[PDB]
């Protein structure tokens, strides 16, 4: 039509056209012929019916294959006016193919964006398609989801509305494998809220580039993805009264500090590593003074460590880039690269075992004097510490020998401390900026938690990242299903609960509870005569056949040394237990963090001061914390699909997209969103918002009951009936009836407000172009007064002129004059404004800190508690293990004795 | 709720330990008196 173009050269991948939907209905169809069949190599296939036998179908297909199929396998083709549609309710007969062919037709032309119901799945386009030019941002401004065409910008622009409505904070919850654009579609979302502030800025931006900063340190190429980013994030945009952006909040959940000294075969370390190595500017490459080659660094170098599709010389720019733009210190950034440096050269420090001691010794000197340099340490203390870490016995501290293997193993573990904590900190940083100080109502949190993986070796983070994306699609279960449900059954709504059966709770327990696998991962890392092979033996004892999720490996393709496997909602991912409790404790030489501690640069002491809380325990913590802050939101979510593994762009592999459709339970979304009702409006709140329908059915001045009344006016209505129903405090709608209702209310507020506005646009238009007539006029008299001052100076008189008026009674009245009135103005005002302030504010300030102390006890009885716990728990797993092996000693005694 | 589960399991799983090594600490007498 003619409005599709303020979208632009966007609009053919947007919107199926006018002409094509003519198109379609010259197509040849029949809704008694047409109809779906399935196959291996494309999930579901056009196909039409040939006959019917009975309790038994034949048909054939597009490609011209003939097959016979039963009646739940073949499922009507949508008639061609609702095949490719925007909104997957809309569709008349309800299954996964049609789920399948409106991606496919869209996708096949490129639109990537399709709602189920109330939100959005989208499949991948390797291609960098126009749907995000922002000025396709702005044509989704207001357009309401029934009008617009399905993108992520309609979500983002339905939960500014339902912010500004309902007065509540809201959620974007974007999900999917690794690979399909959720760090980008993220990156889309605040790109939304950038721009959308834009046209109506400092925290704009840095909420974009606090993407890419984090991103080159968090992400590194794997085999699944090349962009794969290896840290969780929850995003928190809060914005004021007036709705404009306000601030912002970064909360991130575990770095995958493992990645920073080992890499797999077809895998990056941090992209950060090769980009300063590969590197346009050699002043970063010698102050570290590393090598331009990747490959002598052993850490970094394992693995691969060239990409066919990034462009690190610039990659290192953009990394620049946004700390220059997030403000941290160029002090901050060299220093942060600095300790990348020294982790790099930290792994080809050598060590050598002395002849009769068994005590390590450095003969590759240059590599630890270059290291200590960078951290600011000294060679001597730091290979002393290393080598002879001190440890507390008593009041004095005594010195303990390390072996080659175990201080090579330490100085990993202090690579990793301090890049994790570097990360950590820069994150810190970011949430020090990204505050303009401006007071807060609102909030809207974007989440992109994880990528699901499987690459051939999988790790303690691949846990962790498998994990926390797991919780966000059973928030998803629960939000959709189970806290929507429940809401009707509340209501009293004559409504029936389905089960879907999208439940995977068990699998969360699994891990969460506290005899899930990272609970077993804490409270075994305490014990310093742990082993990984003995953890792998309680792991197995605790979830082998009492966990559906949980099952023995097949190994299949080898390597059965110490394997297991969990099925995470998107499919199979094996796990590797080799080095897991080292990991989860990560213990640092506390000589050589004390050194650490006391070094000479600035950001290594800020990062190691102030140096029962594993990795594990503080992600999970920081996890649980991330839930019950988004259940104080009202979401929206977001499944990006991967099309196809190869990265093949505007290809679409069927199995992969409809396996992922099915594990993010996406047309259970299509059946709720259709059964159910998407909308509901206090009493209140819509009465008065609405009565403007019927004006008659609730006057004003004149007592009307809020559910009577709107009895009333919804029976004046004339509306089918059975689309609404009425609750305790909320109005029930249909979807139909609440896009039906809602469009009533536009349009009558169309007639209506348009004349108010067309009156507002005249007393906007009048007020401003008459202060454009006073700006005028002021101009007016610039220029009088402009050549009165030539006319002045060029005249001979003006000697008199200039400096006899200021020395006349007028600059010693008139000044005097307008002095005292503006100081006994700026007095009144002052005084009442700053009186007003502190006795509302002080009241309120002392209130809230009384509430501050009152949690804080509350705070100080879950301390006790915790404490309790704590000597309870520790005192009876040291006697388990003494009394196991006690047992074991007794039981092999009395074998040996009934042999004798 | 994390740390009273974890000690009320730390003492179930005490309570069935205890069973085990009463069984072998018997055990072992029965084969010094044999
Ligand atoms: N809608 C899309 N448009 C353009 N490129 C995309 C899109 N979705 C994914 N990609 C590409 O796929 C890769 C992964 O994207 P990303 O947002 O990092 O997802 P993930 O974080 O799951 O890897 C990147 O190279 C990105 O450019
Ligand atoms: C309970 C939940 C599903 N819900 C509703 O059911 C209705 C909401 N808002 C109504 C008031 C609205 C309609 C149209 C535009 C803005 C707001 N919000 C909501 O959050
Ligand atoms: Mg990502």
């Amino acid at each position: 039509d003619s409005e599709m173009a303020v979208f632009g050269a966007a609009a053919p991948y947007l919107r199926k056209s006018e002409k094509e939907r003519l198109e379609a209905q010259t197509r040849p169809f029949d809704l008694k012929k047409d109809v779906f069949v399935p196959d291996d190599k494309q999930e579901f296939v056009k196909a039409k019916i040939v006959s019917r036998e009975g309790g038994k179908v034949t048909a054939e297909t597009e490609y011209g294959k003939t097959v016979t199929v039963k009646e739940d396998q073949v499922m009507q083709q949508n008639p061609p006016k609702f095949d490719k549609i925007e909104d997957m309710a809309m569709l008349t007969f309800l299954h996964e193919p049609a789920v399948l062919y409106n991606l496919k037709d869209r996708y096949g032309s490129w639109m990537i964006y399709t709602y189920s119901g109330l939100f959005c799945v989208t499949v991948n386009p390797y291609k960098w398609l126009p749907v995000y030019t922002p000025e396709v941002v702005a044509a989704y401004r207001g357009k309401k989801r029934s009008e617009a065409p399905p993108h992520i910008f309609s979500i983002s622009d339905n939960a500014y509305q339902y912010m500004l409505t309902d007065r509540e904070n809201q959620s974007i919850l974007i999900t999917g494998e690794s690979g399909a654009g959720k760090t980008v579609n993220t990156k889309r979302v605040i790109q939304y809220f950038a721009v959308i502030a834009a046209i109506g800025g400092t925290l704009e931006d840095q909420i974009i580039q606090a993407n890419p900063a984090l991103e080159a340190f968090g992400n590194a190429k794997t085999v699944r993805n090349d962009n794969s980013s290896r840290f969780g994030k929850f995003i928190r945009i809060h914005f004021g009264a007036t709705g404009k952006l306000a601030s912002a909040d970064i909360e991130t959940y575990l770095l995958e500090k493992s990645r920073v000294i080992f890499q797999l075969k077809a895998e990056r370390d941090y992209h950060i590593f090769y980009q300063i190595l590969s590197n346009k500017k050699p002043e970063l490459l010698d102050m570290l003074l590393i090598t331009n080659n990747p490959y002598d660094y052993a850490f970094i170098s394992q693995g691969e460590t060239t990409v066919a599709s990034i462009d690190d010389a610039e990659e290192l720019m953009a990394t620049d880039n946004a700390f220059d733009v997030l403000g941290f210190t160029s002090e901050e950034k060299n220093s942060m690269y600095k300790l990348t440096g020294a982790i790099m050269h930290f792994g080809n420090m050598k060590f050598k075992l002395k002849q009769r001691e068994e005590q390590a010794e450095p003969d590759g000197t240059e590599e630890a004097d270059k290291s200590a340099y960078l951290m600011g340490l000294n060679s001597a203390d730091l290979l002393k510490g290393l080598c002879h870490p001190r440890v507390k016995v008593g009041n004095e501290y005594v010195t303990k020998g390390q072996n080659v293997q175990q201080v090579i193993y330490a100085t990993g573990a202090l690579a990793k401390a301090v890049y994790e904590r570097m990360f950590n900190w820069m994150v810190t940083r970011i949430n020090a900026t990204l505050e303009t100080k401006q007071p807060r109502q609102y909030f809207i949190g974007v989440l992109d938690i994880a990528g699901f993986e499987i690459f051939d070796f999988n790790s303690f983070e691949q846990l962790c990242i498998n994990f926390t994306n797991e919780k966000l699609q059973q928030f998803f279960n629960h939000h959709m299903f189970v806290l929507e449900q429940e809401e009707y059954k509340k209501e009293g709504i004559e409504w029936t609960f389905i089960d879907f059966g999208m439940d995977l709770q068990a699998c969360i327990d699994l891990i969460e509870k506290p005899m899930g696998i990272m609970s077993i991962l804490e409270e075994e890392c305490m014990f310093p005569k742990a082993t990984d092979m003995t953890f792998k033996a309680k792991l197995f004892d605790n979830h082998l056949g009492k966990s559906a999720n949980f099952q023995k490996p097949r190994n299949i393709k080898g390597k059965p040394e110490a394997h297991f496997s969990l099925i995470h909602y998107a499919g199979i991912v094996d796990y590797n237990i080799i080095g897991w409790l080292q990991k989860n404790k990560d213990p640092l030489n506390e000589t050589v963090v004390g050194l650490y501690q006391k070094s000479s640069l600035k950001l290594l002491s800020t990062l190691f001061a102030n140096y029962f809380q594993t990795v594990s325990a503080l992600h999970r913590e920081n996890l649980n914390k991330l839930m019950t802050n988004l259940r104080s939101t009202h979401p929206h979510f977001v499944r990006c699909i991967i099309p196809n593994e190869t990265k093949s762009p505007g290809v679409m592999d069927n199995p992969l997209v409809m396996h992922q459709l099915r594990c993010n339970g996406v047309l259970e979304g299509i059946r709720i969103c259709r059964k159910g009702f998407p909308n509901r409006i206090l009493y209140g709140d819509f009465r008065q918002r609405y009565r403007i329908l019927n004006p008659a059915a609730i006057p004003e001045g004149q007592f009307i009951d809020s559910r009577k009344g709107a009895e009333k006016l919804l029976s004046s209505l004339d509306i089918d009936h059975n689309q609404y129903k009425f609750g305790h405090t909320k109005v029930f709608f249909k979807a139909g009836l609440l896009g039906l209702l809602e469009e009533m209310r536009d349009e009558r507020l169309s007639r209506i407000i348009t004349r108010i506005q067309a009156q507002s646009r005249g007393v906007l238009a009048r007020m401003e172009y008459k202060k454009l007539l006073e700006r005028r006029d002021s101009l007016l008299v610039i220029q009088w007064n402009i050549r009165a001052f030539m006319g002045v100076k060029n005249w001979p008189w003006m000697k008199l002129y200039f400096k006899i008026k200021p020395l006349l009674k007028s600059a010693e009245r008139e000044k005097e004059m307008a002095s005292m009135k503006e100081e006994f103005t700026r007095l009144k005002e002052a005084l009442e404004k700053s009186e007003a302030r502190r006795k509302e504010l002080e009241e309120k300030m002392v209130s809230l800190l009384q509430e501050k102390n009152d949690l804080q006890l509350q705070v100080q009885a879950e301390q006790d508690n915790l404490a309790d716990a704590e000597e309870r728990c520790d005192q009876l797993i040291k006697n388990k293990i003494q009394l196991e092996a006690k047992v074991k000693e007794m039981n092999e005694r009395l074998e040996d004795e009934e042999e004798m």
